[PDB]
């Protein structure tokens, strides 16, 4: 059984490994399939105990990674795509 | 630069930690209060590159911490609660 204290600690909203779906990121290039389709990125997340307050980012970078991006019967290429990520993250009122 | 091959594997369908709220993993507990408020959860997530399957956990079991509970109009105890966690997920046929 986990200690009260480590799940309160671990539990506490801070920048977390996320997987996130490129077409979250990159909306406007559905008609496209990307290779993989999800790109794991840091973000905010966990719980505050405070209730007025709410997890959210206070310092943001965008990080860079190859991807596979192809577009059906037209073509296929491996380039750098730009996300964002969380490099801080703090419990803020709502 | 993150390159294809490393973005590629540490995406793909795999248990990874996630915060999963409280009052979601009992939807009945809704009037209760609970510190933490979220808990830390192996998951299966990200992506499986191949529209043909889906990610899905393959080997779960249930995990035991200690959470501060209220039950409205009783005290502020320690308890121990079970929460369902994935220790082996994998790209299933849809």
């Amino acid at each position: 059984v986990v200690k009260f204290m480590d799940v309160y600690q671990r539990s506490y909203c801070h920048p977390i490994e996320t997987l996130v779906d490129i077409f979250q990121e990159y909306p406007d290039e559905i008609e496209y399939i990307f290779k993989p389709s999800c790109v794991p990125l840091m973000r905010a997340g966990g719980c505050c105990n405070d209730e007025g307050l709410e997890c959210v980012p206070t310092e943001e970078s965008n990080i860079t990674m190859q991807i596979m991006r192809i577009k059906p019967h037209q073509g296929q290429h491996i380039g750098e795509m730009s996300f964002l990520q969380h490099n801080k993250a703090e419990c803020r009122p709502k």
